[PDB]
């Protein structure tokens, strides 16, 4: 009987395997028609003047970063969510910066990819902020938001990663708003 | 661009919409295909003595209950999840008790809706003389999630 428990939950769970599985074949067909979505989106982002610098902190988890963040996020021309590469909760977010960030950083172009394993997380990749001399904003209650770009965990520091994918990216027009 | 913004929105907007509900109509036709499996868990549990009032309580956010909850939970005879209502993500949980719950309570089947809109959400007993608690959550511990996003798919997981 104990037994019978599960022997049932075989069944159901088998049910449930071939559901999800349905499932996500359809997920993976709408995420493919949002591609030119995003892509049309960002070039309208372009038309905006420093609009992730004014959409990122107007989310309250990170509304009270150094002003000297503002500086360099005023020329992120382009934020992308590489969402779902895994079926694992996996994603890569690739920032650009335009030319003028020369004046604070190399290179214009930071990721960062990430992994989970037992939803313990595990930073596969991150570029090295080269920050020009005198401009680091880390060198400044607040944080700086570019500390995100690091391999190591982040306690007690808001998972930019995680807002963005889960809450901001969807639609940041919310925000900027 | 504020307005081409507001467009591209919508247009992903209902693509996602779409999406959830060509995934939703694959939800039915299993969740049909599982209703008999249902009934023979549900069938087998009440020869079982107590699991219910066992099952939750091992999950570690439930384990910080009241002894009174377990007199109450001991006569919870079936427990379902109705998943999935539309397309936010709604559920309806009902609880039924058996007959020896009259000594605590009326009425012995408790239903609770926890009701999603586009956004967020709205929710929705008569103790007798003697009678936190897991029933202070039949207010208006997210123990409804708790079931439906963790207990229900497989309980005997927290039975053992």
């Amino acid at each position: 009987f104990m037994q019978d428990f599960e022997d049932i939950q075989k069944d159901i769970e088998q049910l449930d395997i071939k559901c999800a599985h349905e499932q996500m074949n359809i997920q993976k067909q709408y995420d493919e028609k949002k591609k030119p979505l995003f892509e049309k989106r960002d070039e309208i982002i372009q038309k905006i003047p420093g609009f992730w610098a004014n959409t990122l902190r107007k989310h309250p988890a990170l509304s009270d970063i150094v002003p000297e963040d503002i500086d360099i996020l005023n020329h992120l021309v382009k934020l992308d969510l590489k969402d779902n590469m895994d079926n694992n909760g996996s994603y890569k977010i690739t920032f650009i910066f335009g030319e003028k960030a020369k004046e604070f950083m190399e290179p214009l172009t930071l990721v960062k990819h990430v992994t989970f394993d037992n939803n313990q997380e595990k930073v596969v990749e991150c570029t090295r902020i080269k920050w020009k001399e005198g401009k680091n904003p880390i060198a400044a209650p607040k944080w700086s938001i570019f500390e995100w770009f690091t391999t190591d965990e982040l306690q007690d520091k808001p998972d930019v990663g995680e807002l963005i994918r889960r809450e901001i990216w969807h639609n940041p027009l919310s925000y900027y708003l």
